[PDB]
């Protein structure tokens, strides 16, 4: 029994030789690129948003992380996000303290400079493509989309990047 399998992917681990090399790898910029999820509904709130851009930096404390984040909204607003990730030892799920019930898995990408999110919480779940590029190949974005409907996630919407990141800050 065959053709029941969708493409490959996989979690990323902290597993192996250069393992520790989780999340200093992944600090630094990155730009949204687009979402899938089972319904239109758990996308509802990127609809007004054209980019945004994130900035991850080492916690000040142990095991956590800062995100920043500015929203380019469709009207040219800009509107700045803050957050916390906690790790924990041997995993690379993120959690977020609104809720304890949420997760993140970080999912590798058939981009370069791409990685995929996948939140998980009550009621609902969520794709989320990401990438080091404002700009990746379309290519790219067509295999996320493959991937995604794949796992029953059909409802998709890519970020339009028309306008101008609005500033960050490292
Ligand atoms: C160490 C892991 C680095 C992963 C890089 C992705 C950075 C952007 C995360 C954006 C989180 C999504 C926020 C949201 O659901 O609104």
């Amino acid at each position: 029994s065959h053709m029941n399998q969708c493409p490959e992917h996989s979690q990323l681990t902290t597993l192996g030789v250069d393992g520790k090399e989780f999340p200093e790898v992944h600090l630094g910029q990155w730009y949204f690129i687009a979402g899938a999820a089972p319904t239109k509904e758990e996308l509802a709130t990127f609809d007004p948003v054209d980019n945004i851009v994130f900035n991850m930096a080492a916690g000040s404390a142990p095991m956590q992380l800062h995100l920043r984040a500015t929203i380019r909204m469709k009207d040219g607003l800009c509107v700045p996000r803050k957050w916390i990730y906690h790790l924990t030892e041997g995993s690379t799920d993120l959690r977020t303290e609104g809720r304890p019930d949420m997760k993140t898995e970080l999912f590798s990408s058939s981009c370069p400079g791409g990685i995929m999110l996948n939140e998980t919480g009550q009621g609902y779940q969520r794709f989320l493509l990401y990438n080091r590029s404002p700009h990746p190949p379309e290519k790219c974005v067509e295999e996320f989309k493959s991937l995604t409907s794949c796992l029953d996630s059909k409802a998709f919407l890519l970020t339009p990047r028309n306008q101008e990141a609005c500033e960050l800050s490292n």
